[PDB]
């Protein structure tokens, strides 16, 4: 039960996890964004990850970024096996534009433990 | 496997799970709002909850409302170890308004499997 | 640890998953549609699926679709029970229109563990 990454910048951020039982560890922008109204933008985070066997890893929102400034996450899920740059998609609802800068934390990336069926076609289901 | 709550309130409605086997517990509004087009509302249930040990909980939409009304919920992500009032942040993106009344059904509560993994920091992954 | 699936038309594609480890199967849209800017539509798949025990279907994002297209996915808690056509709710938030052509890919399915506890009522938690 290791989670392991390496940062593929100097502008990265170790992520962080607070609580011992915390669903979550922040990540953090690598970069300055200005993100309108409305808009979306794909915040690079410039860490790879190695996620634990049994699992992907969902990039959620925040919670006090969602209540009170309207951002949500789109996309969201990494597959177990990615080795790219963690990119979190930012979805600014609200009314002001939202800025990031860099060393924000601006998502957070849970663990999410899933099945790997085989998949089989019949004909109608029970 | 158990999931405890706590009524905050006297507005608190328990959580219900029709089927055995549905995903989630039925979250209900202690409070009447408003909810703009476009725009997100806090809606406060009135329960604590101690969610058992390997999960978060996380709030998720009711389908019914998504397809129907174009309500989503925002933020989501309930810590095991969170005490405090459980709040459910939608957002209304239809063109109406959005009217919560006390005792209406506002989302539901999954008990999401989820490792906590310790990190570690490499300077390159494999 | 099977996934399981009927064609409820000869419209449907059945579901894809092009690694082992991915976190997702592939959605395909059985019909064409047209959905405006800041709209919704209700996708259908022409597909019944089977879960494995212990999980729900989560239907999830496509990245692509969500970070150059501002596509979202509504809804998407598919109880581990239902045995009803698979309907992907897609939430539209660009600027222009987006055309869904039957065999496009819309989503991915996640086969997402969780508990399924008991609830029981406390008048205050620890
Ligand atoms: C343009 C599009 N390319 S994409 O090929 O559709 C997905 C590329 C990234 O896959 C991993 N992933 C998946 C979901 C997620 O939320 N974050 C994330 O890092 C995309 C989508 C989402 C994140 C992206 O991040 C970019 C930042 C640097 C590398 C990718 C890119
Ligand atoms: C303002 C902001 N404060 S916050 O400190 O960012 C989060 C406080 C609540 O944390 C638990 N949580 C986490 C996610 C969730 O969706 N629901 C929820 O109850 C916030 C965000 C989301 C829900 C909130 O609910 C409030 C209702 C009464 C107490 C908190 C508050
Ligand atoms: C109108 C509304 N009816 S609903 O009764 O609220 C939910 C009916 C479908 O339940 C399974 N489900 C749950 C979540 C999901 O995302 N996809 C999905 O197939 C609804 C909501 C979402 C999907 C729907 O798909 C329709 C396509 C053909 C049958 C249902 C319908
Ligand atoms: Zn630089
Ligand atoms: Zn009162
Ligand atoms: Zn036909």
């Amino acid at each position: 039960m290791q989670l392991r990454f390496a940062r593929l910048s100097e502008h990265a951020t170790a992520p962080t996890r607070g609580s011992a039982r915390a669903a979550g560890y922040d990540l953090y922008s690598a970069y300055d964004y200005t993100i309108p109204p409305m808009e979306k933008a794909v915040v690079k985070t410039d860490i790879q990850i190695a996620l634990p066997s049994g699992c992907y890893g969902r990039v959620a929102p925040r919670s006090g970024l969602a209540a009170k400034h309207f951002i949500d996450v789109g996309a969201g899920v990494i597959d177990e096996d990615y080795r790219g740059n963690v990119g979190v998609v930012l979805f600014n609802f609200g009314k002001e534009k939202f800025e990031v800068k860099k060393g924000d934390r601006i998502a957070q990336l849970i663990c999410e433990r899933i099945f790997y069926p085989e998949i089989e076609e019949v004909q109608a289901l029970d």
